[PDB]
């Protein structure tokens, strides 16, 4: 078996119905992992990403850790630690799961989805009452008296009755048939409600949950007014009494509907109770978390209904009802309602609840900003702590310091504070905890143990919850002794670190039994958080922790089977195990110190330097992350495995510090010491290690200003001659003598030759043995190649001398290329075709012909994607263009016969395509007709015939690249654009057509899974400048997905496929629930009444010449008042449920964040109202119409001097805090990534800066795009200053006119000055009303 | 050589391989002590007692200082009578802050004079004097401590006579260095606790700014960061600036400013008058860092960078500072404005001569930087102006009249500016003594003249 059947049968058998089938599944689901670990590893680890498989298994395994059982949700968990705790970003989590909502709030006890709503609750009453007889003739009874309050038979009618019966499943009909017709008889023990104290919870009656509940619910039913409503609360009363379900279900109708009849003293009685349930925290039993959720959600049904009534208002006596509804939930304060949710652990509704009391009623943010901060911390969200840490004017006090540095991270600081604390109030436990969890993360564990012991001696019931700190430090002490005595001590103490001492001991005491029970638990207690997480959106990085301990377990069990009786040695691959994790020390750490003390357990001979190893990962890890003296609490902990691999690990240790003469210094010391001169290392291990150094001191040298230049080279080449078969060491060798390679020659391209020749080879020869540097290598080879064909051309056409010279050194590279060619995989040029569909209209034949043969095998490998790239190319006016294209594909046609009706058949659809896009619209048509108007293509694309062509998405478009760790030959018959490939089967019958200008044509296309793909055609435009940007992006959420702080903040430019069928016509994909913030924000004022026409906005408009403070003036004065902050009302309408709408809001901030700064350093510019577009699923935004780009806008008339777009209302939906907070540390964390990914990023951009094809140039020059005599190419005479700029945008240098010199400026500072100037009343008056700055 | 804070790995992982030795408990409790971390040594020492009751002695120093600078007297006494074959100069110290909290007249002056002669031995062999004073200073400001001591104790005993040693002047007298000014500082903050006056809960926080401040100007930042904590108590606008210079020490120009905003907005808000004086000075030194910042922050305009350093000099007119960065701006945008074109320079040379004379007038801080680039600027104004005069320029005569200004200028300076203060650069003014332009050679010639008079011995031989 492949192992992928084989998963996908036994994953299908997981999500099974019955529960005997789910355990005996996941069962050979942890014997299949574990048989076949090596071959899953190979899946999650040879691609960048998980392959689908992966993705598929572990959503269908947490959603099954929430499975109810409890050895199902154990063999979850346990297959995710046979399964790794691989890399959230690694996992494609495409669709995590589509949960079902309610999509209404249900009108009443009328609607006919809460009528089978009751019915279905009823007839679960009715089966789970069977065995206690009272419940069940309560529950016929009701049934029967639902079917008399509205008819639930058809009778043969289309009525009510008919569309329900049709409504409830079979069962439940089964169940209803019999006594649908039987009168039953009522209990009748009727109850005046006047003895009752009102605030019936918290009485003796009340103290029952289900007591208090159904005293409530019968008082409400007598309160209730409407008619149908008694009588179907009459019925269900008796099984209010019995189930408590029934009751939660229906009481927040009976809410609304008193709500509706109420007079003012019953109104103030209901408010009592609800206000009462609220205010209650504890003694002063369930009953008071499960009485606040039920009324919670009877107030959030009751502000649904009062939304769903208003529409109706805008859409008498239904004014009034919603007057009421809206009346009493005004009466409720939003604060208290903030209070109890974050007493009932509920920290997202109480978020939601304290934004809307700051904005539905005005409060200064100040004085609840310690509230908000302890949400925040709750909610383990830390940037919200920092944004109220900003948004606080007064200071902190030391309380909110150390909060703000539990949330931060910091060690030392923390350590201070905590101290500062013991000084100012000893007797808290809670700062020792703090103190010695500092002593802890720093390494100090001895330390530890004797802060602890000290503490205990003056406070002995201070000791049972410190001793969690002195047992973890034991056990990583391997001090098996002290941990048996620490562990004797603590009878209750459950924290994970105790836990994981108690099964290291039983391992180091041999005791299988306790071992293997104590492991039964301690992960149970971690798939619990991970059942509860699982619920949400992004559930595997916010339960990573917990799945990384799920990856400990695993780890443990298998390395303390063999030390038992004892096949049974560990058979996991460590270091790929811990690889596949996330490029984090909060995860990575864990790990090591269990893998150490695994080993200090097994006590192997290696196992003394193994320990190094790990020591010397935690501290590479502690670096990559900016624990430095982690790093170095590490680099002294290790010493066993010190040829080299310490001395480098010190090196980079001091270079990350800055001290990159000491760290030159002491590798140099290590390179002496070890590896040395006199005797070479041959050593496999050795070698690789020798290289790594030889290489730093590269770099390092290459970073020194001292050091002469060919001592570099020499470096460099030294280790390509040692590890040749290393992509490092030819790459950076190549990339030396590139910026070596000007100053060499003066900048002269003749001289450049062999240079040139030089850096092509190596460039190439790394893109051979990994792709690491795919994206900077591959660019910037082909761009030195193209360029000098071209140079040459320029100067045979010249006919200078050097031109012959010039024609040997181009015969030269073009050999060199041609190697590369055969020796490189298509996929390496495929993930750089767009730059090379640029050049097809190369002036110098031979390089064309090279190109022709790069550009013909990645289409004989993957002709699809290519077609879909280079179709344009093909269609273009320039006639250069399309030979180029054709001779292309009739060589790829002579190497494969194959793509030649492929080919035929893409060429038929797309012409059709672009006739459908240049359709002359018959006028005012909402639609167009794919049968009337567009059958041509209908019958292309549904004969059986027609080859298959993919729907063009980004994920097929976009490659995935082999991962450096996937053993360095992978890359033979890796398959990018893995998953399921969607082939374009049939169009729709329906053709839209948009409200825009220009009368895009959308249209849907049905893929061969049958699902239905959207594609919208835009009419006359340049979408090809947008499909490499819409590719840079896809590299940017590579960037993004790899890095541990953006993931976790789950940060991704929204991006979908740009493809240009034409010069005028592109496809755009759509992405489904978007609307845009225009559009949005109208509907939302139109709702609201207020509203400005299109003449009061002509008449608040001012000369383009005019004052600043004029404009300014006219839109502080008319424009921004009349269009007051909304947005947070779209959030709450969008996303009602609590949970999702804080997801939503957050990735709102941290999408738009993404964007804003991609589009900073982009110059993107016309981020116009109905250009911005936000998911009403996700509230992410998506951008769109990139036409201006690089500043482009600065030259519009109006020029564009707001870097983003950051709109008052924008805003508003980020929260009371605003910028400070969510969004402004996204922009932080997404600047900090493209800066250090800078080099990628401008790589790739100088190939879209510089790329011929795309109109630069929007004017026609005299129809030069027809009239050009042998080119297809416009040069971008703003290409070099485009660059430059961007390249600035990303050090953080700003140009600035005000007579001053520049200093580069923090990621920190450059976001604030972005969006300081963003966000600046006097930017947005210059700018013109399209951008709608007001709104 | 303390390479930073992080020693104590180091000594941790020594214990784990040698727990027996106690060299390494000793560096550790030295470590978290040096680091504030007081109550943490504390326990620390407690913890190495139980495991081993006999280090506790030699560790009982280390318990004390914790505790006499937390000033829990109380434990001192415990500690104190525990072991007394320590004598540690901390050991000591706690002792005499003791017997003078519970008034002990006798055994303090004797534990004095003992202490006093225990110091002293340490400068007897290094007396021998080959740069003793530098060799001992760590002994001499131990000396300097204990007279603090004696002076503050006294009035406690006596009742009359009280301290009349300048806390403040004695510090700047001594080696800007954290080795010496902070245990001169930790010992006044218990001076000032053993005492009880209403100022002493807010001169605590002072001089564990002072702290901040010695730290900071002596690299280690952690420890300034946890001096900055223990000020907090008390109501300072001091705090912002020290913590936003300890930023900026740190590199984050912007937080800082960040930081130096907030605290200025809130405790110098606009609507009420600042002029306390002190409150006055305060505001000065906070504007001042925040146009400095600005300044190195490419973001901000130099218009508002200008108006902010003239807000500074508005609030403190007889402070050097300002003036000095004021005109140290506008000769840095200068060049930048006028295109490296003299004639457009002369304004702008008025008004930085001007503001580095006035610095001159009110500190000699900076007198190597201004009064040579002031001397500078105008003598080469006056070598421009003679020479678009001798060429005939259009704008000469404008030239001609700046230059009047500017040697106005430069003579209402020769009148306020002390000789000495031109004596410095006298050298540099012998040097235009053939400066071409006659008048800027009469500005010259009473400017070396009126030091001539002051300083004629010192002048001819120039
Ligand atoms: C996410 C949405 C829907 O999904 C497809 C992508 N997309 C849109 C939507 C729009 C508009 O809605 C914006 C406004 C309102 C009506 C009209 C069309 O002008 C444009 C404009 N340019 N582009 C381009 C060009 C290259 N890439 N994208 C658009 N793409």
């Amino acid at each position: 078996t492949d192992l992928q059947t084989t998963l996908q049968l036994s994953m299908k058998a997981i999500q099974h119905e019955n529960v005997d089938v789910r355990i005996h599944a996941l069962t050979s689901l942890k014997e299949t992992l574990y048989k076949n670990q090596e071959k899953l590893i190979k899946y999650a680890t040879d691609s960048e990403t998980v392959e689908p498989i992966i993705s598929q298994l572990v959503t269908v395994l947490l959603k099954g850790c929430q499975d109810a059982n409890s050895q199902a949700r154990l063999l979850c968990g346990e297959c995710l630690g046979e399964l790794g705790a691989i890399d959230p970003g690694r996992l494609d989590f495409s669709t995590t799961e589509t949960q079902g909502k309610d999509f209404t709030f249900v009108t009443g006890v009328e609607d006919s989805s809460f009528a089978y709503g009751l019915l279905m609750e009823l007839t679960r009453a009715y089966l789970a009452y069977a065995d206690n007889s009272r419940a069940q003739d309560s529950a016929a009874y009701a049934i029967q008296e639902l079917l008399s309050i509205y008819d639930c038979r058809e009778m043969e009618t289309n009525g009510p009755g008919h569309q329900l019966w049709r409504r409830f499943p079979e069962h439940v009909r089964e169940i209803l048939e019999p006594h649908l017709n039987t009168r039953y008889k009522s209990s009748q023990k009727s109850t005046d409600w006047s003895g009752v104290k009102k605030p019936i919870y918290l009485s003796k009656l009340g103290s029952n949950f289900a007591e208090w509940s159904a005293s409530w619910a019968g008082y409400l039913i007598t309160k209730v007014r409407h008619d149908l409503a008694s009588k179907i609360f009459t019925c269900c009363s008796i099984m209010m009494k019995h189930d408590f379900k029934v009751t939660i279900y229906l009481l927040p109708h009976i809410l609304v509907y008193v709500l509706l009849g109420c007079n003012q003293e019953d109104q103030q009685e209901v408010y009592a109770e609800i206000m009462a349930v609220l205010k209650h925290d504890d003694q002063h039993s369930d009953l008071c978390q499960l009485s606040t959720q039920t009324v919670f959600s009877m107030l959030d049904h009751l502000t649904q209904w009062a939304r769903h009534k208003f529409q109706a208002l805008k859409a008498t006596v239904d004014y009034e009802d919603y007057q009421s509804v809206t009346r009493f939930l005004d009466l409720i304060p939003q604060d208290t309602l903030a209070v109890a949710s974050f007493r009932s652990k509920a920290y997202t509704r109480a978020v939601m609840h304290f934004e809307s009391f700051i904005t539905e009623k005005k409060q200064n943010i100040q004085e609840h900003l310690g509230f908000l901060q302890k949400l925040y911390a709750a909610m383990h969200e830390p940037d919200g702590v920092a944004g109220v840490s900003a948004i606080r004017k007064a200071e902190p006090s030391l309380k909110e310091q150390i909060l703000e540095h539990e949330s931060l991270g910091l060690l030392r600081d923390a350590t201070a504070c905590y101290d500062r604390a013991i000084q100012l109030e000893p007797d808290q436990i809670i700062h020792y905890h703090g103190v010695v969890k500092s002593m802890l993360g720093l390494g100090q564990l001895s330390t530890v143990i004797t802060q602890v012991n000290g503490v205990h001696a003056n406070r002995s019931e201070w000791t049972d919850e410190l001793n969690t700190y002195r047992v973890e430090a034991a056990w990583k002490l391997s001090q098996w002794d002290l941990v048996e005595n620490y562990l004797a001590a603590d009878g209750k103490s459950t924290t994970w670190s105790v836990r994981l001492g108690q099964l290291l001991l039983s391992a180091k005491k041999r005791d299988i039994t306790a071992f293997y029970d104590s492991l039964k638990l301690v992960r149970a207690e971690q798939i619990v958080p991970l059942s509860a997480a699982s619920f949400e959106r992004g559930s595997y990085q916010r339960g990573y922790e917990y799945i990384v301990r799920l990856h400990m377990l695993c780890e443990l069990e298998h390395s303390i089977k063999p030390l038992f009786q004892h096949s049974q040695e560990d058979s996991l691959n460590w270091v790929a195990r811990l690889e596949m994790t996330q490029n984090s020390y909060r995860a990575k750490e864990p790990i090591l110190a269990l893998r150490r003390a695994l080993l200090s357990l097994n006590k192997r001979p290696d196992y003394n330097e193994m320990v190094g190893e790990c020591w010397l990962q935690s501290a590479r890890v502690a670096r990559k992350a900016g624990h430095h003296q982690t790093a170095y609490n590490a680099l002294l902990n290790a010493g066993e495995s010190r040829l080299a691999e310490l001395y480098v690990e010190r090196a980079k240790w001091l270079w990350s510090k800055g001290d990159v003469h000491q760290a030159l210094i002491v590798l140099q010391k290590g390179v002496e010491l070890c590896f040395p001169e006199n005797e070479t290392p041959p050593e496999g291990k050795n070698m690789l290690i020798h290289g790594r150094a030889m290489l730093l001191v590269g770099r390092f040298m290459e970073e020194t200003a001292n050091f002469e230049s060919n001592a570099i080279m020499k470096k460099y080449k030294d280790v390509t001659a040692c590890l040749p078969e290393w992509e490092d060491g030819h790459f950076y060798l190549a990339k030396y003598y590139d910026k070596l390679m000007p100053m060499v020659t003066d900048n002269k391209m003749e001289k450049q030759g062999d240079l040139i020749r030089y850096i092509v080879l190596h460039f190439g020869r790394s893109l051979q043995y990994g792709n690491q540097f795919i994206y900077q290598s591959m660019p910037r080879m082909l761009t030195l190649w193209l360029d000098y064909g071209t140079k040459a051309y320029e100067w045979e056409k010249a006919g200078r001398s050097d031109r012959v010279q010039m024609r040997n050194d181009l015969g030269k590279i073009n050999k060199v290329i041609t190697e590369h060619t055969n020796y490189l995989a298509p996929y390496q040029f495929l993930t750089a075709f767009s730059q090379l569909i640029s050049r097809i209209c190369h002036s110098h034949d031979e390089v064309f012909v090279v190109l022709m043969e790069i550009i013909a095998k990645v289409f004989l490998a993957y002709p699809q994607q290519a077609m879909w790239m280079m179709t344009a190319v093909s269609k273009s006016s320039y006639p250069m263009r399309v030979n180029r294209c054709k001779e292309i594909l009739n060589k790829a046609i002579h190497m494969k016969k194959s793509l030649e009706k492929f080919v035929g058949d893409a060429t038929r659809l797309t012409d059709k395509l672009l006739e459908l896009c240049n359709k002359p619209v018959d006028g005012s048509s909402s639609t167009l007709s794919m049968s009337t108007h567009f059958k041509m293509l209908k019958k292309l694309v549904e004969e059986a015939t027609f080859s298959e062509i993919l729907i063009p998405l980004q994920s097929v478009m976009i490659p995935t690249l082999p991962s450096i760790l996937g053993t360095h030959a992978n890359h033979a018959s890796h398959e990018p654009f893995p998953g399921h490939w969607a082939y374009i089967a049939g169009f729709d019958d329906m053709v839209e057509i948009l409200a825009s200008l220009q009368k895009p044509k959308k249209i849907s296309l049905k893929g061969s899974d049958g699902k239905f793909y959207i594609m919208m055609c835009k009419p006359k435009d340049d979408l090809r400048k947008d499909c490499r940007l819409m590719e840079f992006n896809s590299l940017i959420n590579k960037c993004l997905r790899k890095d541990a702080e953006s993931r976790r903040r789950e940060l991704h430019i929204r991006t979908y496929a740009v493809i240009p069928l034409n010069d005028e016509c592109g496809i755009i994909e759509w992405v489904n629930n978007t609307a845009g913030l225009r559009p949005i924000l109208t509907k939302l004022y139109k709702e609201k009444g207020v509203y400005m026409t299109g003449k009061e906005l002509r008449q608040c408009m001012l000369p383009k010449s005019a004052a600043l403070s004029e404009k300014l003036k006219v839109f502080r004065e008319f424009l921004l008042p009349r269009h007051p902050p909304i947005f947070h009302e779209w959030f709450l309408r969008t996303f009602p449920d609590p949970t999702s709408w804080y997801s939503s809001r957050s990735a709102y901030c941290r999408s738009t964040a993404v964007m804003s700064m991609v589009g900073y350093i982009l110059g993107l510019g016309d981020r116009h109202g109905e250009n911005i577009l936000f998911d009403s699923l996700t509230g992410e935004c998506v951008h769109v119409d990139f036409n201006c780009l690089f500043n482009k806008g600065e030259t519009f008339e109006v020029p564009e001097i707001v870097p983003f777009r950051l709109t008052h209302n924008m805003v508003n939906g980020m929260g009371p805090m605003g910028t400070e907070g969510l969004f402004r540390r996204a922009c932080e964390v997404t600047m900090r990534l493209m800066r250090d990914q800078r080099e990628p990023l401008m790589s790739v951009l100088k190939t879209f800066l510089h790329d011929p094809l795309v109109e630069w140039s929007k004017p026609v020059k005299g129809h030069s795009k027809a009239p050009l005599n042998e080119t297809g190419e416009v040069v971008n005479e703003k290409a070099k200053t485009h660059v430059l700029d961007i390249e600035q945008r990303l050090q953080g240098v700003i140009k600035t006119r005000n007579r001053v010199t520049g200093l580069p400026l923090s990621i920190e500072g450059h976001v604030h000055y972005l969006i300081q100037e963003a966000t600046d009343e006097n930017l947005l008056c210059q700018m013109y009303l399209g951008w709608t700055p007001y709104m």
